[PDB]
């Protein structure tokens, strides 16, 4: 019954993952929220269909997305089986292991045991032969980096992942990971990190610069900073200081013909080293509003120095 829009590649822009021939849509769709046990199945399908119809080819999951850890993967597995499997070779599907998935010493952090056992569970829940990208979800300083990276390499060499990625790494540790995956001859093309007007962590921990200097992509998540970079906290007449930052940023957005959310998405994409911005949605209208932003990623030196002075604590 679902037939992907014939116009789905007409507007979206696609960007190389650093030096790689792998291209992400400039807007990627994440299943962190609204795909869990309590989610409505018809709404989840419509969100996926809306995403793909607008040229979003990348669906981002993790083992523990729900809630109930694994529910998002199982739900996406059902959407694939029922309607999207037809288009599987047009989709990039990711999953991850590295945060808490199940109880006990093998269900969190980083070991080869957890990472590989988790990937098998993810493939079973999603009904896939492989994921396009398999990520180490966060750094584990208590496991040798060589062990976690060799686990990603085993995933790729076992035909269970096309490419390796890492998430939440700093610049120094990303460099070490890149060196290990290079020596293992394991495709490694993408970093997934939190980035917004209100979260400059990757500008200060070396990740944004290390990714660019080593030809690795970046996919930015939480670009709307927990609803603070949306209309949610705006009036038409939650510290007083935060509401003021939001009021002034929204004025910069209005002058650009954008909502605050739209400008927040455009800002994360302003620099070429950021490959894609990862959005969420509860309703299709949010996808449709957000996909216009890929066409306004340019900012004047004035807009930028104002956004920085306003966002500065
Ligand atoms: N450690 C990691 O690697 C992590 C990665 N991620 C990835 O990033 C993805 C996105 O993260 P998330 O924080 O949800 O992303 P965003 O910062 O894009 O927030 C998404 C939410 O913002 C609201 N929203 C979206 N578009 C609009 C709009 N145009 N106007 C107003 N409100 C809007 C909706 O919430 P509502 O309708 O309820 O207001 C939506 O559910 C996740 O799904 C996941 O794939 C995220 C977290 C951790």
């Amino acid at each position: 019954k679902y037939q992907a829009s014939k116009n789905r590649y007409n507007e979206m822009k696609y960007s190389k993952c650093g030096e790689s021939g792998l291209k992400l849509p400039m807007i990627s769709f994440g299943l962190w929220h609204n795909f869990g046990s309590n989610a409505d199945y018809n709404n989840m399908k419509e969100l996926c269909f809306t995403a793909f119809d607008n040229g979003i080819t990348h669906f981002d999951l993790a083992n523990n997305y729900g809630p109930v850890p694994g529910s998002a993967e199982e739900n996406f597995g059902r959407i694939l089986r029922d309607d999207l499997a037809t288009y599987r070779d047009e989709l990039l599907i990711s999953t991850k292991a590295g945060y808490k998935m199940w109880e006990g010493p093998y269900g969190d952090f980083g070991s080869r045991k957890y990472i590989l056992a988790s990937l098998d569970q993810s493939l079973k829940r999603m009904g896939l032969e492989y994921v396009d990208i398999f990520y180490h979800h966060r750094m584990d300083p208590d496991t040798p980096l060589e062990e976690s990276m060799m686990a990603l390499d085993t995933a790729v060499k076992s035909g269970k992942a096309l490419y390796a990625g890492i998430s939440n790494y700093n610049g120094e540790t990303m460099e070490k990971a890149a060196a290990i995956l290079n020596e293992l001859k394991c495709p490694f093309v993408i970093n997934q990190n939190r980035y917004s007007i209100f979260d400059r962590t990757i500008e200060n921990n070396g990740l944004k610069r290390a990714a660019k200097e080593n030809g690795k992509g970046i996919i930015a998540f939480s670009p709307l900073a927990q609803g603070t970079l949306t209309d949610k906290y705006l009036s038409g007449i939650l510290t007083e200081k935060k509401l003021e930052q939001i009021r002034r940023l929204n004025n910069i957005a209005l002058n650009r013909g954008q909502t605050l959310a739209q400008m927040a998405l455009s800002w994360v994409l302003k620099d070429s080293e950021v490959t894609s911005v990862l959005i969420g949605a509860s309703k299709p209208s949010q996808i449709i509003e957000n996909v216009g932003i890929v066409h306004k990623i340019g900012f004047t030196d004035e807009e930028l120095m104002m956004i920085d002075e306003i966002s500065a604590n």
